[PDB]
């Protein structure tokens, strides 16, 4: 499963060791991406849904779910480009810009 | 660099692409990985900074701070075994140890 999440966490399942790929990839990749498999949300801020479903041209909702990966599975991670402070939700499309962001592809094996 | 971390993540310095290395282990490995070397805390929540040097038996800061990993570096993670909403920090070790958690390590190449 391709799973998207709102920050750059490995959220491994326990009882195996794992061997990750990962790198860094444009909007279009992204895009890419989510069009051409299915994809899990487990974003957990509204602005970084609407920010992603803009991006991507996809409906990415804002599902704060726990997500488990495991071998086969795949992240695509948006990682903000400054540490926030402790309890601080960016609630604007606009500061997330500002701030800016990666996309990264991490694949679980 | 053997970083100490708050969460299961994989912030990588953009610019090349990596292959990562991860496996749980016990607190007594944990132990003596940070005994054995120079570590950096980046643990940015005073009760995981409080638990965390509980079990490990040495200093661990509370020290919010962005870190970026690499190459030859290591992730010591704290990966809390429950999501929490949004904008929540937990603020007992209690509450921490019956929530649960894993020790991840991560070998960035």
């Amino acid at each position: 499963m391709l799973y998207i999440l709102n920050s750059a966490i490995l959220p491994l399942k326990p009882g195996e060791e794992y061997t990750v790929k990962a790198k860094e990839i444009t909007i279009q990749e992204a895009k890419e991406l989510v069009t051409k498999e299915q994809f899990t949300s487990a974003i957990g801020h509204q602005a970084t849904a609407e920010l992603l479903s803009s991006i991507l041209g996809v409906n990415v909702p804002m599902n704060r779910v726990q997500i488990k990966v495991t071998h086969g599975d795949r992240i695509l991670a948006f990682m903000l480009k400054q540490r926030l402070p402790e309890g601080v939700v960016v609630k604007t499309t606009e500061e997330l810009e500002k701030i800016g962001y990666e996309l990264w592809l991490f694949e679980i094996q």
